[PDB]
């Protein structure tokens, strides 16, 4: 369970990092212009009013949210540090009572936690479902616009197929790095926001969905950038290929990917969150199965000892050391602004540029 509860914790708190990436650029979205055409009056309405319903989703995220799965960290230590304790303090010959009495107070403590993670665990099921619900329901916002401008359905929805596509491998990508990164000590994690696409002037830029994570070692040296350079270029190609589409669909069209992302995001949290919550199951089980077998008399005070010595000496470190560094780490963020006249694969790729300089390579 010490290690199930290791591995929870680190992957909630990698894709926790990514997540709070992606509604930060959620939040930051302006809304759509659409000011130099009377007749789309009523689509750009739609579509900021659907923004609207988007930013507050990722404000949800932010600030109900996140720091639930950070407190989920701290008690983790805490319930270690506990356990660890009863170790040190129990003296050689302490009675069956004693045992009981503190097996109580950690099994207390673990299920105080497992439910503070079942909680979280709701919280963010409630918000995946709003989000599946809304991300689908704005797809008609952009079919609409399309159907207004006589755009061809069919391409407008390979777009967003093949937007859906390239989002997995910019997932993928941010995750093997964040994950990558979580652990190294004096590491810190570091990211951007900036426009999905190339820019061009009098559209409205869309940040939504436009992230990038990286890690900096030693110095604020940065790495990922040339790993993720490929798929946020490739992004950025994917609507190159499709500018004979009528620019402020094109527009609607990253809003609905930008939605479609975050609602992809919550369930990468929901996962996370259930494993979390599986682990916190888990250890509450254990505590439960030998505060019943010591009782039956099936195991004893020896055995207990023991048990908690070798987790102190063992898994536990590992935990303890891991709660240690994801709190830096997840603290220390390094928030990169991009410039207006730069999209976050410019960002990225001018970043991979200087990576490849201090690789000499």
């Amino acid at each position: 369970p010490t290690l199930y509860m290791n591995d929870g914790m680190n992957a909630q708190s990698s894709q926790a990092l990514h997540i709070q990436t992606y509604c930060n650029s959620v939040r930051q979205q302006i809304p759509v212009d659409f000011g130099r055409f009377p007749n789309l009056r009523e689509s750009e309405r739609q579509i900021n009013t659907g923004l609207g319903a988007a930013r507050q989703h990722a404000e949800h995220y932010l600030k109900d949210i996140q720091p639930l799965i950070i407190r989920n960290v701290t008690n983790i230590q805490d319930y270690f540090e506990t356990q660890n304790l009863i170790s040190t303090v129990m003296p050689s010959g302490a009675t069956k009572e004693q045992w009981l009495s503190a097996l109580g107070m950690v099994s207390d403590k673990a299920k105080e936690y497992q439910e503070v993670s079942a909680n979280t665990r709701r919280t963010i099921g409630s918000l995946n479902d709003k989000l599946i619900i809304d991300s689908n329901n704005y797809q008609l916002i952009v079919v609409n616009l399309n159907n207004v401008v006589n755009g061809n359905n069919g391409v407008l929805e390979q777009l967003n197929r093949d937007i859906d596509g390239i989002n997995a491998a910019i997932d993928g990508a941010i995750a093997g790095i964040v994950v990558g990164g979580l652990l190294v000590i004096g590491g810190a994690i570091v990211t951007a926001i900036g426009a999905v696409a190339g820019l061009v002037t009098t559209s409205t830029p869309v940040v939504m969905g436009g992230i990038a994570m990286m890690t900096a070692g030693a110095g604020g040296v940065i790495g990922g950038a040339i790993v993720l350079d490929k798929s946020l270029s490739a992004r950025e190609k994917l609507y190159r290929d499709r500018s004979q589409l009528n620019s402020e669909v094109l527009v609607a069209s990253q809003i609905g990917s930008g939605y479609r992302g975050l609602q992809t995001q919550a369930q990468s949290a929901v996962t996370a969150a259930t494993q979390m919550n599986n682990a916190w199951d888990s250890l509450t089980s254990e505590l439960e199965t030998l505060n019943a077998n010591l009782r039956k008399g099936i195991i004893d005070d020896s055995f207990l000892r023991q048990l908690f010595l070798t987790a102190s000496q063992t898994s536990v470190t590992k935990v303890l050391d891991g709660t240690k560094i994801i709190k830096q780490q997840m603290a220390g963020v390094v928030v990169r602004e991009v410039p207006a006249n730069q999209s976050i694969a410019d960002f990225v790729k001018r970043l991979a540029a200087l990576e490849h300089h201090h690789h000499h390579h």
